């Protein structure tokens, strides 16, 4: 659909069997979730955001249903304020800014 | 115009006069540019995002023409690492999030 911008640009994911709430975020080139548990193996990394720095665990080729568009990429799980949605899912589920 | 999400989503902005290159930001509620001269009188304030807090200055009904779209608005100031036009900015120049 398209989504206008006076609220935050929220929607439904479902992810690792879980559901949750993640926002959509052309500001962000990565996806970055609150913790919580995925199954596989991953690598360390850290990424830089307003505020500094935080320390996340990179998951390759995770599967994600965002607003019922299914996807698979990178998410990184971390001490992010808030569920992010990046361009690297974004492009996959065909979303588009426009003006 | 219509952009993808492929590549950074920056515009080009002029605002106090100058010309300044900033991400179109559907992850970010205000507009945050780096340490620049702004004429105004202005507030301290203090923002969050990823790796904790910064102080910024913020103005008030700031002119910005915005990929030649003008707005009108708030902007914060401060040691952002890159210039980030927020939600308060994108629905003054009608932009939508589309997939
Ligand atoms: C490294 O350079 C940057 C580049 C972009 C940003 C923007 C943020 N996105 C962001 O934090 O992205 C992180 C994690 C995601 O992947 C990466 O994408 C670019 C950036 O390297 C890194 C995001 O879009 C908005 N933020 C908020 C989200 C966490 C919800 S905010 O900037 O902290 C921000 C906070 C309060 C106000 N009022 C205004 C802006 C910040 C700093």
């Amino acid at each position: 659909p398209q989504i206008t911008l006076w609220q935050r640009p929220l929607v439904t994911i479902k992810i690792g069997g879980q559901l949750k709430e993640a926002l959509l975020n052309t500001g962000a080139d990565d996806t970055v979730l609150e913790e919580m548990s995925l199954p596989g193996r991953w690598k360390p990394k850290m990424i830089g955001g307003i505020g500094g720095f935080i320390k996340v665990r990179q998951y390759d080729q995770i599967l994600i249903e965002i607003c019922g568009h299914k996807a698979i990429g990178t998410v990184l799980v971390g001490p992010t304020p808030v569920n992010i949605i990046g361009r690297n899912l974004l492009t996959q589920i065909g979303c588009t800014l426009n003006f």
